[PDB]
């Protein structure tokens, strides 16, 4: 059954829902951008479902008060069947067994309303009127029951995804907050990340590897003074032009090595702020699916309750004029059972309610 927790991680998730930013400004501060280049989650983008979550939380203290107080209206209406229909089995079964089994349920109400005055008459009338009460007030609680579970299973399929009540389709707030965590790992940049420092070490290792072999080089073009002069012009040549084809290479990558270092430090940046709105979209998606799992457990309650009023609303349409009084008694049983689980239902909600509340001050 639906329990406390289940109550509890609605309201926490209704908590989240109407605790995200809505204005755009605010939705850019919380995400820490105003461009991701990245579709799907641009600021925008992220807005548009924290406006949906947010509505959607806005509407949660609707569906609880109508499944509250429907839960206390069902509790005392259940109640007030069992204890009627038990005191009016008893009037019936005052009348001795040989009169019961062959009197019909129309000889002690219509066959005494159709003449002229009579003690019976009053009583046969009252009888006639509560079980025209009673038939009117189990259609009245089918009709509040099924605009309840309605309720609840609208606001469950907004979490979920599907078609609601009104025919509308909406595609649910939960998948949509999945598909967008995966478009951010989709987006991930660690591994480019590791590739581009890989590089930039390496450069950086290369960069200094003839840093060395110029201060070589140029030492090299002076192994010519040895003979002085003319030997001097041909090592000057030769590892002068070494020594330059090493200074330029290495000119080279020392501009590749500034570019690829603000490369990486932008794909970092863009890391950073995945990474952030990741835990985010983790954090209210598990609110999510706390909350869904307690709606499941709701709208299956609320169906099985109405499948045990409406079970009580056929039984109660076979009662006529023409059942014996003892097969009345029976039938009039088999329309007061559905409501002792109704009402055993529905005090079960109303405690939960009561435990939920009183958690806070247990835990603080």
């Amino acid at each position: 059954i639906f329990t406390k927790e289940d109550l509890i991680n609605l309201k926490l998730y209704v908590r989240k829902g109407l605790s995200l930013p809505t204005r755009q400004d605010e939705v850019e501060a919380y995400l820490g951008y105003k461009k991701i280049d990245v579709a799907g989650l641009e600021p925008k983008d992220i807005k548009l479902l924290f406006d949906e979550i947010h509505n959607h939380a806005l509407n949660w203290n609707d569906v609880e008060q109508a499944v509250l107080q429907q839960s206390l209206d069902l509790d005392i209406a259940a109640k007030n069947i069992i204890s009627t229909g038990n005191e009016i089995i008893n009037l019936i079964n005052q009348m001795p067994i040989t009169l019961r089994v062959k009197t019909l349920l129309g000889d002690i109400t219509d066959k005494q309303l159709e003449n002229i005055t009579s003690a019976d008459h009053e009583v046969a009338s009252a009888l006639k009127d509560i079980l025209d009460d009673m038939k009117g007030d189990i259609n009245r609680h089918q009709t509040t029951t099924e605009n309840v579970r309605k309720k609840v299973s609208d606001y469950r399929i907004t979490l979920t995804g599907g078609e609601l009540s009104s025919g509308d389709k909406v595609n649910g707030l939960e998948p949509q907050v999945k598909t967008k965590y995966d478009l951010m790992e989709k987006s991930n940049m660690r591994k480019s990340i590791k590739e581009l420092d890989e590089k930039i070490k390496e450069k950086r290792q290369r960069i200094e590897q003839l840093k060395k072999d110029y201060d070589k080089f140029v030492g090299l073009s002076f192994t010519g003074a040895i003979g002085g002069i003319i030997a001097m012009a041909i090592t000057g040549g030769i590892f002068g032009a070494k020594a330059e084809n090493a200074r330029k290479e290495k000119n080279a990558l020392i501009s590749e090595v500034a570019e690829l270092e603000s490369k990486v430090s932008s794909q970092r940046a863009l890391q950073t702020a995945l990474e952030a709105l990741s835990l985010s979209f983790s954090d209210i998606g598990i609110r999510m699916v706390d909350a869904e799992s307690a709606l499941n457990h709701l709208d299956f309650m609320w169906l099985s309750v109405l499948n045990q009023i409406t079970e009580s609303q056929i039984q109660f349409a076979m009662i006529n004029n023409a059942l014996r009084l003892t097969s009345f008694v029976n039938k009039f049983q088999q329309v007061i059972t559905p409501w002792q689980s109704v009402g055993d239902s529905a005090r079960q909600l109303v405690d939960i309610f009561d435990e939920a509340i009183k958690e806070y001050k247990k835990v603080y």
